[PDB]
């Protein structure tokens, strides 16, 4: 596994998240379900608890944006970069942005919002990319059955190394 340089970590364990907007490819429910299940993989392997707020200042804000979107790291249209996240911190820290131009799905067709969100959430929690091709934290996307999905061992090792 690989930790974000500088080892940034949340000095807190109950963190809140907020879904600022949705993608019209999927229903709101399915979007909300992908995010919830994505936060839970990490949750069952660490002491972190995740609470959703409908509005207000959450620790981790989630949003789908296009090209330029205020943070100096414009997305690039279809394919290529799918999403990105900010390491732990106050402010934009912890935030996860998804490319609004992608095809978001909840099947095997590219892309599956759950596998990508669970990936972004590791970064928001302080993990960098892993060189283990089987880890969720691998640089490039790959579909894995999601129905009864759980965190690969290399990723468990990773949040464990950070949070215990
Ligand atoms: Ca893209
Ligand atoms: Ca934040
Ligand atoms: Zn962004
Ligand atoms: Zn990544």
């Amino acid at each position: 596994f690989m930790l974000t340089p500088g080892n940034p970590k949340w000095e807190r364990t109950n963190l809140t998240y907020r879904i600022r907007n949705y993608t019209p490819q999927l229903s709101e429910a399915e979007v909300e379900r992908a995010i919830k299940d994505a936060f839970e993989l990490w949750s069952v392997a660490s002491p972190l608890i995740f609470t959703r707020i409908s509005q207000g200042e959450a620790d981790i804000n989630i949003a789908f944006y296009q090209r330029d979107h205020g943070d100096n790291s414009p997305f690039d249209g279809p394919n290529g970069i799918l999403a990105h996240a900010f390491q732990p911190g106050q402010g934009i820290g912890g935030d996860a942005h998804f490319d609004a131009e992608e095809t978001w799905t909840n099947t095997s067709a590219n892309y599956n919002l759950f596998l990508v969100a669970a990936h972004e959430f590791g970064h928001s929690l302080g993990l960098a990319h892993s060189s283990d091709p089987g880890a969720l934290m691998y640089p490039n996307y790959a579909f894995r059955e999601t129905s009864n999905y759980s965190l690969p061992q290399d990723d468990i090792d990773g949040i464990q190394a950070i949070y215990g």
